[PDB]
């Protein structure tokens, strides 16, 4: 409820990704705005190595769940935002089906009036000629649930969800999401009943931007 306060005007992001996927390794710098009573952010990324070895869509959801519109009703089973100023530590396992998994560990906090979601991933087991390091995915998101449950013993939560990522011949490139969320302060955080955030992305790119950029475009509302 205290860390609330800090959500109820425009906030800027910034996002820092350090990656290692197969032995490629490389780093992504995001910026952008979060609004958090329209559940909106807006934010755009950069490939500061120069070419991403992955594809674009599947960095998305590594790439601040604070930002989540929590309707009233649903504000006292708000985590993300409890945690705030001091802030979380998100750590995921994406598993993509029939290829790869990629490990990852962010650090979400406050910098002055900045929320930062500083990030290092790690992937391993793809296909050379897979639909990840293939590059045979395209660049859109589909419409997702995330669906969240109390975790008591780490005075966190836990996450799980199913990312559908369009591969270029018409089919499905799976992408099952397991999540943990753990405080970094000592203070009192929200622990939720069973509930899920409904997202929608929108991926595009800045005309005038010649080097490996994405913009991203998320809207997140809880319900259930």
């Amino acid at each position: 409820s205290k860390g609330e306060e800090l959500f109820t005007g425009v906030v800027p992001i910034l996002v820092e990704l350090d990656g290692d996927v197969n032995g490629h390794k490389f780093s992504v710098s995001g910026e952008g705005e979060g609004d958090a009573t329209y559940g909106k952010l807006t934010l755009k990324f950069i490939c500061t190595t120069g070419k991403l070895p992955v594809p674009w869509p599947t960095l998305v959801t590594t790439l601040v769940q604070c930002f989540s519109r929590y309707p009233d009703h649903m504000k006292q089973h708000d985590f993300f935002k409890s945690a705030m100023p001091e802030g979380y530590v998100q750590e995921r396992t994406i598993s993509f089906k029939d290829d790869g998994n990629y490990k990852t560990r962010a650090e979400v906090k406050f910098e002055g009036d900045t929320l930062v979601n500083r990030i290092e991933l790690k992937g391993i087991d793809f296909k050379e000629d897979g639909n990840i390091l293939g590059h045979k995915l395209e660049y859109n998101y589909n419409s997702h649930n995330v669906y969240i449950t109390a975790d008591k013993q780490k005075n966190g939560i836990k996450a799980n969800f199913k990312i559908r990522h369009n591969i270029e011949d018409g089919s499905v490139q799976l992408a099952d999401h397991y999540q943990q969320n753990t405080p970094i302060g000592d203070g009192p955080v929200l622990l939720p009943d069973n509930h899920y955030l409904s997202t929608q992305s929108a991926l595009s790119k800045d005309p005038n931007e010649k080097r490996d950029h994405m913009v991203l475009l998320e809207f997140v509302t809880a319900a259930g």
